[PDB]
């Protein structure tokens, strides 16, 4: 069984900005959902080997977690808000495209979903 390689969290080329509306996804936004109970399943790629989920890079072709999206607030990898925010709308949609509805990882999902949805309602204004 194989992995692919992970999302890019460093590229150099790639232009970078440090604003007020990614400052809030990192200290509102991933930490509320870092800290949650129902994280661990997202915290890190999605590892198809140890999970025994051989179908799971078959299905899933665009693959995100919060361990990638913490990275790229760390170190800076984003341009805008609405990259980070599609991030984690991708890792809540492979969730739902992969599994069986109603499974325990959905709910976990929609738990996370539900919070990330609150904290985004209230992004901040641009500085
Ligand atoms: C018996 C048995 C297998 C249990 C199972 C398989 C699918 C699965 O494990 N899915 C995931 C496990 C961890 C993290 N995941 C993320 C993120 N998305 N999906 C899963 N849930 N029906």
């Amino acid at each position: 069984s194989m992995n692919p390689p992970p999302p890019e969290t460093s590229n150099p080329n790639k232009p970078k900005r440090q604003t007020n509306q990614l400052q809030y996804l990192l200290r509102v936004v991933l930490k509320t959902l870092w800290k949650h109970q129902f994280a661990w399943p997202f915290q890190q790629p999605v590892d198809a080997v140890k999970l025994n989920l051989p179908d799971y890079y078959k299905i899933i072709k665009t693959p995100m977690d919060m361990g990638t999206i913490k990275k790229r607030l760390e170190n800076n990898y984003y341009w805008n808000a609405q990259e980070c925010i599609q991030d984690f709308n991708t890792m809540f949609t492979n969730c739902y495209i992969y599994n069986k509805p109603g499974d325990d990882i959905v709910l976990m999902a929609e738990a996370l979903e539900k919070l990330f949805l609150q904290k985004i309602n209230e992004l901040p204004t641009e500085e």
